Order: structure tokens, then sequence, then C-alpha cells
């Protein structure tokens, strides 16, 4: 087959795919990008359609099988290599980029392609002076001039690595990044399971970040790392998270925490965070969330946001053991958003969970007492 990766085995193991895996990140399941569009792999836009089935249909045509929205790393590289070919065709019909591209060695060509993926042909073509320095093999001067640009300020860690690639003509920046992340992961990994960071590693991680291990900030970090379950932190989660956050050090991650917290000021983002917490807290072997665990996480994430949280606690602590389903968890936030200060606007026909119907009835003695 034309796209077989065996046809690339004559190349080095380091390549443009592995470069953008480090600089942009790799997703093996369909997700929505910043614009809300279905994407997979390394930034491969599937469709602008709002239908996930439409996105899966396009993915099946491109991959050649019924993937149901999930692909392998090798499949993502085949998809990416097609995108690279198209990007190179565009570079070669661009009067401003073809001369420099033709002049560059293979490693520096990858660096230019990297730039084109990030900012497009028109963006890269604007670097007139730096492109001329590259075409004249004035590597150090090109590196200095590129560092003065807004590009550098937008994505400093990625831009530093691309500049180093232009400066040296080697993969050193990417070898060094990989080793930095591996050595940082090794500080936290479970000595009995190399594939995850265990309870002790998470504690050390929190200590290195100067965080109280019971603070909401830890859960916010888990959310940004898309962690699947509490008390575990997989190697893929750690690497994907550090990549997406643009951090190759604890110091850089520490500086990112306030930006994660600020993202929650948007109700849409807090909703995403709140709903994430359910799947994160639930035992993977269970379908629902144990009531005691639900209470613990509700108190963490809703304190100061849900005006009836204290009454909710009293209500639940008198109830029998139950498993909280995802729909009940999600609708509690909707209830908190709409409910009047005295619950006078509750709509009993609104198809709320029975748990919330019962709660409104239970809060009646308290509500009347405060009014008297
Ligand atoms: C802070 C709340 N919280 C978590 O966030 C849990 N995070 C995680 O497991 C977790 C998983 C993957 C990656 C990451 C990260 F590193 F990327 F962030 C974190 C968990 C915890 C365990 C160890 C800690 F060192 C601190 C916190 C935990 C436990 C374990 N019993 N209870 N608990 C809790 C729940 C409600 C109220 C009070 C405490 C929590």
């Amino acid at each position: 087959h034309s796209q077989d990766l065996e046809n690339l085995y004559f190349q080095g193991s380091m390549n443009i795919f592995e470069m953008l895996r480090i600089d942009e990140g790799l997703r093996l399941k369909i997700y929505k990008d910043t614009e809300g569009y279905y994407t997979i792999g390394i930034g491969h836009l599937l469709t602008k359609s709002p239908s996930l089935n439409a996105a899966k249909s396009e993915l099946d045509k491109a991959i050649g099988r019924n993937t149901n929205g999930v692909i392998t790393k090798d499949e993502a590289e085949k998809l990416f290599n097609q995108d690279v070919d198209a990007a190179v065709r565009g570079i070669l019909r661009n009067a401003k980029l073809k001369p420099v591209y033709d002049s560059l060695d293979a490693v520096r060509r990858a660096a230019l392609i990297n730039m084109v993926f990030q900012m497009g042909e028109t963006g890269v073509a604007g670097f007139t002076n730096s492109l001329r320095m590259l075409q004249q093999k004035r590597w150090d001067e090109a590196a200095v001039n590129l560092a003065k640009s807004r590009w550098y300020n937008q994505t400093p860690n990625r831009t530093k690595r691309v500049i180093t690639t232009f400066r040296t003509g080697t993969w050193d920046a990417y070898k060094n990044l990989r080793k930095k992340l591996e050595q940082l992961y090794n500080r936290y990994k479970d000595p009995q399971d190399e594939n995850k960071i265990g309870i002790d590693g998470i504690q050390q991680f929190c200590d290195d970040l100067a965080l109280d291990p019971a603070s909401i900030s830890v859960l916010i970090i888990a959310w940004k790392f898309r962690a699947a379950t509490q008390c575990e932190f997989s190697k893929q989660e750690f690497m994907d998270g550090m990549t997406e956050l643009g951090c190759d050090s604890i110091e850089k991650l520490k500086a990112q925490i306030p930006k994660m917290e600020q993202e929650l000021k948007e109700p849409g983002r807090f909703k995403d965070f709140y709903q994430f917490t359910f799947n994160f807290a639930k035992n993977p072997g269970q379908k629902g969330l144990d009531l005691e665990m639900a209470i613990a996480y509700w108190n963490l994430v809703l304190n100061g946001r849900f005006k009836f949280l204290d009454l909710w606690n009293k209500f639940l602590l008198e109830h029998h053991k139950r498993s909280i389903p995802k729909d009940t968890w999600n609708l509690l936030l909707d209830f908190s958003t709409m409910i009047a200060d005295d619950m006078s606007n509750y709509d009993e026909e609104g198809a709320w969970p029975v748990l919330i119907d019962d709660f409104v009835e239970f809060a009646r003695p308290q509500i009347a007492g405060t009014k008297s």
C-alpha cells in the first residue's frame, strides 16, 4: 500500500510526525477543536458538521475501515503524512517559500513545515529577512532574528525547539525534550508499574508543585490532563498533558496552574470540569458513583457555587446508600443555576431526577424557618 509506514523505514526514526507529536500533540480519539469541529490525530480536521456520525464517516473513508472514532498511532501518522504532502505541495507553488525550502536539508525542511502547520503559508512567508538568512545558511543570525518575533511570544517552548532545529540542523531539541519528560516522569512513576504514576508519585507531584493534595487545584490539573481515574496518573496522560500545556518542567507547570484556574471562570468551562469530575471519581468497574464519594467531590467543586450545598449535605446524609448516575450528577449543576434563593421557581414537571424532587420537598422546613 502507498501509505505503508514500511515505505519510510529508510528514514530516521525522528521525523516530522514525531516532531509535531511533541509540538502540538497526538489524539487517537475524535475530539472537538477550539472552533468546535471534529478532529483527530495531529490536528486533522474531519468535518465542520455538528454530527459525530458525519465525522466518523469521513474518518472511515480516510483510514479505510470502520474505526468508530478511534485510531492507532500508526494510522494517525498515515493521516498526518498525507497532510504533510499537501503542505509541501503548497510550499512548492509559493514563490516566497519554494526557494528557501529547496535550499534546506531534510531536518531544516521539517522545521519549515512545522512553521507552516502552525501559522500557514502567508504567516511563514512574512519572515522575509529570516527566510533569506536561512537560504544563505546564516543559521545563528536566523535563529536570533526568529526569536524576536511574535511567534516566539505565542508559543515560546515550541518556537525555541524549531529555532534550535534551524540553528543546528539536528533533532537535538526534540531528543532533549523527550529525555526531560522521561526523566521527570521517572521521578513519579510507580516502581511496580512503569505505565502509571501511583499514589506516592501523585503526592510527590503535588509537593513539587507546592499544592495541598486535597485542594481543588489538584483536580483542576487532573481535568487539564484528562485523567481517567483518581489515584492513577497514566504515562500517556502525563506526556499528553505536559505536551498540551507546553511544559517540560515543574517550574513551567506551576506557572500554568493559575491559567487553568482562570479558565474555570467561564460557565461553559466549569460545566466541562464539573462533568469531568463524575467520570474521574467513579470506580472504573462501576456504572454509577457511590454516594459517599459523590458527596466528597460535590463539596470540593460546588462549595461557594451551590447556595444550598449545606442543606444538600444534610439531605443526603439521611438517605440510604445509593449509586448516583451520571445524569443526576449533571443535572444538579443545572438545578443550582436556575433555582431561586427560596426555591420558589422549581418546576416539578421539569423531569429533574427524583433525588432533586425529594430535595426540594426536604428543604421546606428550613426555607420556612429562615422566612420566619
Ligand atoms: C484534590 C481532590 N482529589 C483529587 O484530585 C484526586 N486526584 C488524582 O487522583 C489525580 C490523578 C491523576 C492526575 C492527577 C494530577 F496530578 F494531574 F492532578 C491527580 C486524589 C488525589 C490523590 C493524590 C493526591 F496527592 C491528591 C489528590 C484524591 C483522593 C484520593 N483518595 N481524594 N481526593 C479528595 C476528593 C474530595 C475532597 C477531598 C479530597 C482527591
